DNA sequence: GTTGGATGGTAG
DNA sequence: CTAACGCTACCATCCAACC
């Protein structure tokens, strides 16, 4: 079938600039502040300008502000952004109920029966492009192709504000010459592994014997390189159920103390539990972030749903095992709750 | 020797 | 305080329980 990509562009950063225009065309960042100094914290996105000069996400805010001190720095205003972005999947929905919302920005349409070829794909894509355009302001990259990755791989090449098509015979193209580091799923822990065993495309992973590409990667991002690279790779539009919800907050100092660390516990707690709006999750995991950022983990499954009351005093019992079992001083805390009901 | 649970890594 | 926030899917690993 075919199936249509969207992903919206510089989102954070451009839904800003569609509430605030005059910041179109000069720098936009949009930061994490974390309390913890003035300007401490992480960059979670911004626009094209700021992003010629190396402001992206994940960079601390003071990093960004060296290189770009007048830019416009903004905190992240998430309920915002999610507003914009339900509003603009409602739109999607009104194009193919076939729709995988995929993350806050993107989401996958199988347009497979309301257009009958690639070239009423694009067009369709131009309607799409231009409804959220008018609907919203936002501009998006669309990504057609026979199936989710390559229509991602699409929208990855043509972005800010494009739109490619890749058809059956753009496709087989693709393997042979797109860098594999530009497979969805392939970072940069992936790409180095695979550079060590002269893979530089797909093509390279039918050349490579199986046996030893698991033996690298582990079975799954095998299989996966290789259902893509042989053209066979089907993976359906599902419907996105949301299998865990979380909340992760940062310290205004590193800590050992129970007592210094719970109220950004609970904080967590609190949140993640509003995030769950009905959903009963039958585990807990407190999540931490080590002063060297490694990121550690207690949890427990219970034999039935677990109770704000439950969660809060678990919670702690979680929270005292990661303190007993790891040395580190804690910088940032959290928690997940996955398996609901 | 699968399925579930706890914990950690990877990627977008 | 001294730079590194935030989120969630999927997978890997280990191991204990177990049909
Ligand atoms: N807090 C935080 N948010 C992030 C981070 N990475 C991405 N986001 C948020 C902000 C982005 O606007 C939004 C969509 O992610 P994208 O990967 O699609 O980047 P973005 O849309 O900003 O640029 P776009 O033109 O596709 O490239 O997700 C991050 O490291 N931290
Ligand atoms: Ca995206
Ligand atoms: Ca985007
Ligand atoms: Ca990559």
């Amino acid at each position: 079938g075919i199936v249509l990509f969207v992903d919206f562009d510089y989102f954070y950063a451009q839904v800003e600039e569609v509430l605030n225009p005059s910041l179109k065309g000069k720098p936009v960042v949009v930061c994490v502040f974390s309390g913890r100094f003035e300007d401490s914290g992480a960059v979670a996105t911004a626009n094209y300008e700021a992003r010629k000069f190396g402001v992206k996400a994940g960079i601390p805010i003071v990093e960004a502000k060296k290189i770009l001190p007048n830019a416009v720095y903004l905190p992240m205003r998430k309920e915002v952004y999610q507003q914009v972005s339900s509003r603009i999947m409602n739109l999607l929905r009104e194009y193919s109920e076939k729709i995988e919302i995929a993350s806050i920005d993107e989401a996958y349409l199988d347009i497979s029966d309301k257009v009958r070829d690639y070239r009423e794909a694009y067009n369709l894509g131009l309607e799409i492009k231009n409804k959220i355009l008018e609907k919203e302001k936002i501009t998006v990259t669309v990504g057609i192709s026979k199936n989710k990755v390559f229509a991602k791989i699409a929208a990855d090449m043509a972005k800010p504000n494009g739109i490619k098509v890749i058809d059956d015979e753009e496709v087989k193209r693709l393997i042979r010459e797109l860098d594999i580091a530009d497979v969805p799923g392939i970072g940069n822990i992936t790409a180095e592994k695979l550079k060590k065993l002269g893979i530089n495309k797909l093509v390279d992973t039918l050349s490579i014997e199986f046996d030893k590409l698991k033996g690298m990667i582990g079975e799954a991002k095998a299989k996966y390189l290789i259902s893509l690279a042989r053209d066979e790779y089907n993976e359906p539009i599902r419907t996105r159920v949301r299998k865990s919800i979380g909340r992760i907050v940062t310290m205004k100092r590193n800590s050992r103390n129970l007592e210094e660390i719970k109220p950004y516990l609970f904080r967590a707690i609190e949140e993640s539990y509003y995030k769950l709006d009905k959903r009963i999750p039958k585990a807990i995991h407190v999540v931490a972030v080590t002063e060297d950022l490694d990121i550690v983990s207690r949890g427990r499954t219970f034999p039935h749903g677990i109770s704000k009351e439950t969660a809060y005093s678990e919670s702690v019992k979680l929270l005292q095992k990661i303190l007993e079992e790891d040395e580190r001083k804690i910088r940032r805390i959290g928690v997940r709750f996955s398996k609901f009901i």
